[PDB]
């Protein structure tokens, strides 16, 4: 995946969250980066196009990341985004029911550039990106 300049929406509903996932990405040569502070704000973001990548937390306000997972695969649009969950801590009824609606991936934070980089590229490969 060469294309430096892949879309991505980073949503957490604590702006110190999406300042670091950011900042990772920056370092890392991906600038062109959004933002959303809940389910709902992202989808509002999403539906105005051009995205390739979401990032999501777990845990947020009104709507969560499950149900952003879910009606991003639900819309034909948009069903194949890839879609990497941030959780705290790693619960195995998390990841099966993050699975089951079909996230690309999750990762426990805190995380470093090393970290996401692994994730990103493994999500990549994964889908023959
Ligand atoms: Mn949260």
């Amino acid at each position: 995946m060469a294309d430096k300049e892949l879309k991505f929406l980073v949503v957490d509903d604590f702006s110190t969250m999406r300042r670091i996932v950011r900042n990772l990405l920056k370092e890392l040569g991906f600038n062109n980066v959004e933002e959303a502070e809940d389910g709902v704000d992202a989808l509002n973001k999403l539906q105005a196009g051009g995205y390739g990548f979401v990032i999501s937390d777990w845990d947020m306000p009104n709507m969560d990341g499950l149900e952003l997972l879910k009606t991003i695969r639900a819309d034909g649009a948009m069903s194949a985004l890839p879609v990497l969950m941030v959780t705290a801590y790693a619960k195995k009824e998390n990841i099966i029911a993050a699975a089951q609606a079909g996230a690309s991936g999750y990762v426990v934070k805190p995380f470093t550039a090393a970290t996401l980089e692994e994730k990103l590229n493994k999500i990549f490969e994964k889908l023959g990106m």
